[PDB]
């Protein structure tokens, strides 16, 4: 049984994490991504809407469920007896961010940290990047699955 | 039914190597550590050498093997039915030489690559560095499994 | 008829700032310098206008503009399509490598990129005015008619 | 004669930090840790608190002493007729934001800035990450001193 | 009248330097190629231009000449003082910032950097040829003309 | 008595080199500038030759002598009493570099390294730019000391 959790905002998710969704669903047994809800930042989308988006995006992926994270994320994985973390990356300067967070989860708990490299076409890709070109007019269509955009013109307006 | 290809040159294997290998071997089903071999530069170890100590000290991973091969990386994981590279990482640096190797190696045989943060104990270790100091006289007991340092030491005179 | 955008806060505008809009006018037929409206500074946009204004005098074919809205938006609608930019950091080139290829992708627009006088590696807007805050002199770092500003600003 | 300050909020002290102490302490004739304070944003400890817990984990060297400050970093140093800042980095991140603030404070009052590479134990450790795993929940009893882990599980109940 | 010169070894040219090119030649009236000869690669200096002429055909107002000793006398021996050349990497900008800052020390040339596009962010020659002589497709990262040649250049 | 080695090729010195000799000796009781001699790669000025050009250009650092370094440097700075090391940075793959070096000197040895970020002016200079500058005819006198200029135009006929 091998397994990892996926954890983000994905507020909302972006073709970048939906490409990483199905690599790591590729390669481990079970995948859970977890939608980080953060009390201090309440984002555009609520965790709800969120997951919604993911399910509908990932549909064609059976060994990946979705579910809402809080707290610490080491309790969230262990609970559900996994012992891995999976998680993108674009940037060396994510690589440092992430293998800090990285070595502290498996300082804490024994919880380790697997990494992939973004997709070319995705590197610039973000959700805050996508967000605000789209509420000042620009299209990024092509950065979002389809379920996502039709939604993203909904809050918009 | 999950596996990756841990590839390198292992000349030698180091304690940040090894600690790849059991973190590799506790996420994938199985495990298969590839000793790339250029056949026009020798290294310090010949191929018998270097898989020697990296089995002599893997003996308590029963799903890891060791291999050597030679040519492109990504024919030796296909020809194994596999379709997962994993290393481990050190530095930002390392991340953008092996973000750019690991987006070619998916575009010419949709070959994924996974990473692993160094554990903090060997962020400065490696083979080359080891081999420098030793060289000189300086002592890397403590940075190579038993499998190796005294062999090491015995190259050097 | 060549000719770039070169966009930022400018709050205040330092000698570094002024240094790569000399840069990008010696290779550019035309530079718009946009002063982004991102409604908390110290200047006000028109305070930040004029103090650019000043000390790009002996430049003939440079001008200034408030911003607001989408950067390519404002680049396009004068007709142009590339964005010029300073970089003192590997990981400022990292940060504005993204903005560069969203800017590219949602609509055409290019960006070229400078690299700092070495003079000027340590000098940004917001290190000036908290140095001069707590009562450094950074008139080395600022152009004079800045600087005089800048200490009315404390006073 | 020889002496430097040893500039940070340390809010707490970690290991990390008493690392560098420990080293600035074996290389100056005199080492002063300056405790700066923001008048405008209190911290989780108070400064009192922040002094206390680095005296009580620093008894051993006798060449190193505690005090608070605000305002310029130089006046502070130059006030105690010093030349020399010392400070601790664990990336290159790290260093090109200290490289500015090293450039600036030399520009502006002629004082240096020496830096240590972290302890490799220590690169994951940071006052900020140390607090939020705390706040959860997770143990990081081993990355603070004596001096500091109950004081502050004191503060988050 | 402005202008650029791109300098490179181009052994062989690329999808990802073409891009490059084409998107210098939008933004200078003038672009010249500069095929660093630095006397050991695959293809022959001339090669190297003839391959890169065949793939800037569209584009009027670029040449493509070989370049021997110091890159500064080569750009103002002909009357320009902008060099332009991509970059993928904050650490590519930091190898290239060195270079840039002495070239403009020595000889007053600036320097203007454009970030690859995402499609040829892992793309250079060397992975090219390393790829291709090893057996791996890489027909989708070099242009059409070149992958031939380079075909030839490996039986 | 604190102290410290600076060590290099410093072939030749340059202004970044001096204004580092500079900061060190303004810090340290004593700082050794070790002159390292590699027998693999033979650079464009003999050592000799090398510590002459050091010796003349920091005639007035009374407190920085000059040596020929060979071997394990940690054995250099040992046998000379010390237990430091200080170089210069220019950027932060400098940094990158010089941490692994540094945390694996410290692990050998217990000897500490201290770091100092470049003046501005001198952040693009190198002894390899600045020969291969000199050598195709540009002029890089600004970027060296008066006495080593002199003797690169000697060594270019
Ligand atoms: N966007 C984006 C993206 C991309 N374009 C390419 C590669 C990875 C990602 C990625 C970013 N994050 C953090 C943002 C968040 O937490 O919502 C992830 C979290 C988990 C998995 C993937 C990502
Ligand atoms: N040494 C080291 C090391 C470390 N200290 C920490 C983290 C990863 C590594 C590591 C380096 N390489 C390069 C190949 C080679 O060295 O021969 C790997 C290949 C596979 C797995 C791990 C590593
Ligand atoms: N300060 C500074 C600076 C420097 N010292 C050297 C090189 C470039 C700059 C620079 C920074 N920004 C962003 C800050 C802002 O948005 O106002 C620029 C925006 C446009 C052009 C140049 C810069
Ligand atoms: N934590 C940590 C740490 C570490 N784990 C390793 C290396 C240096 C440090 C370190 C961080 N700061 C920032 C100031 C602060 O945190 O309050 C310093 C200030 C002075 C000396 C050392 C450090
Ligand atoms: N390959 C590649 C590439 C890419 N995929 C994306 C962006 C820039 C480049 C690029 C690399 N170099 C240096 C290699 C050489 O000297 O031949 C350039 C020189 C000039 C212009 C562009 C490049
Ligand atoms: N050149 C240069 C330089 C500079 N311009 C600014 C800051 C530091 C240096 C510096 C480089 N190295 C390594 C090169 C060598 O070993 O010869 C040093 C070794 C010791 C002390 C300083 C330096």
């Amino acid at each position: 049984m091998t397994g990892a959790v996926c954890p983000g905002s994905f507020d909302p998710v972006t073709l970048g994490h939906l490409d990483v969704f199905e690599r790591a669903a590729a390669q481990f047994d079970e995948v859970i991504v977890a939608v980080l809800i953060n009390p201090n930042k309440a984002g555009m989308f609520t965790v709800d809407e969120r997951i919604e988006m993911i399910r509908e995006s990932t549909a064609d992926l059976p060994n990946l469920r979705v579910e809402s994270g809080q707290g610490l994320l080491v309790d969230f994985v262990r609970e559900r007896g996994l012992n891995a973390i999976v998680k993108g990356l674009r940037t060396g300067t994510d690589f440092e961010y992430e293998l800090q967070m990285a070595q502290m989860n498996k300082h804490i708990a024994g919880v380790d940290t697997f990494f992939v490299a973004t997709a070319p076409a995705y590197s610039f890709v973000s959700s805050s990047l996508a967000k605000e070109v789209a509420t000042y007019g620009g299209d990024v269509s092509a950065l979002l699955p389809a379920s996502v955009h039709q939604r993203l013109l909904g809050k918009l307006r």
